[PDB]
DNA sequence: AGGTAGACTTGGA
DNA sequence: TCCAAGTCTACC
């Protein structure tokens, strides 16, 4: 899920787990756990702790327990579910948090591509993967000035810049190409080649692209190669930029 | 030492 | 055979 969806998940999941106490943690794929290194340590430390809160930082969810914080990333195909321990698990379930009330918080992922890290609460923010995370795109902390500073300072493409989690949090391949199209900027453009007016415009479309998503479908370019541009009719093209598939309209973007 | 490549994972083109 | 995805860690 994208940032707006992770926020919806945060809001939806919280009341379903707040106040519950962990009685067991079952792990069917140890490598999902990145910290501590031993998945058995991860499981052991969480038992006995009660869920007190749930926050979001970019696309990461931060589950707040008594002493610890669980940092989890679903990436694109991961998903959570709260259900009864009495029912069979869904296919591809990799980690299950069992509560004392017989309910469970479950992480499933056909791609088995998610990650989890646990640290004492006070340390979470200064350790990977939250360390270095850029400002929230819908916050005052993400401004044209911030964007310009990073832009006129690197030799990378504007796309490579926007994909950088340390620049601003939350922009993956899709919102990057969409934002660039809406700002009228070619993705292969050097970040430094951007004029002041362009930076300002890009900041604006990034915020809109992020906010509009949540308080395919509605896509201008991503995955639409060979189809007419919805604004000018020119066929959308696809190329490789910053090592990623990149979609853009050669007429609308310059 | 910014910046790029590798590693992670596996259903499908 | 190889691409997709997001974000780390490994090194020119
Ligand atoms: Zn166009």
């Amino acid at each position: 899920p994208e940032l707006p969806e992770v926020e919806t998940i945060r809001r939806t999941l919280l009341p379903l787990i707040v106040g519950k106490t962990i009685e067991d943690v079952r792990i069917f794929w140890p490598n999902i756990i990145r910290h501590p290194r031993d998945s058995e340590a991860f499981a052991a430390r969480m038992i006995g702790q009660t869920v007190r809160g749930l926050e979001r930082r970019g696309k990461f969810l931060k589950f707040l327990l008594d002493r610890d914080a669980l940092i989890s990333h679903l990436r694109m195909e991961g998903r959570y579910a709260v259900a009864s321990a009495l029912e069979p698990l869904e296919p591809h379930t990799h980690v299950v948090f069992c509560f004392t009330d017989g309910s469970e918080l479950r992480y499933r992922d056909v791609r088995k591509f998610g990650t989890m890290h646990v640290y004492a609460k006070e340390e979470a923010d200064r350790r990977p993967p939250l360390a270095e995370l850029g400002p929230e795109p819908l916050s005052p902390a993400f401004s044209p000035a911030v964007l310009a500073e990073r832009a006129v300072k690197t030799k990378r493409s504007v796309k490579a810049l926007l994909l950088d989690c340390t620049v601003v949090a939350g922009f993956g391949n899709i919102y990057v190409d969409e934002s660039l199209f809406r700002a009228g900027i070619l993705p292969g453009r050097p970040a430094a080649s951007l004029s002041s007016k362009e930076i300002e415009r890009l900041h604006e479309e990034m915020v809109a692209t992020i906010g509009e998503a949540v308080m395919q479908h509605h896509l201008y370019v991503y995955g639409r190669q060979g189809n007419p541009c919805k604004r000018c009719g020119t066929p959308i093209e696809k190329t490789v930029v910053a090592g990623r598939g990149t979609h853009y309209c050669p007429r609308c973007q310059r």
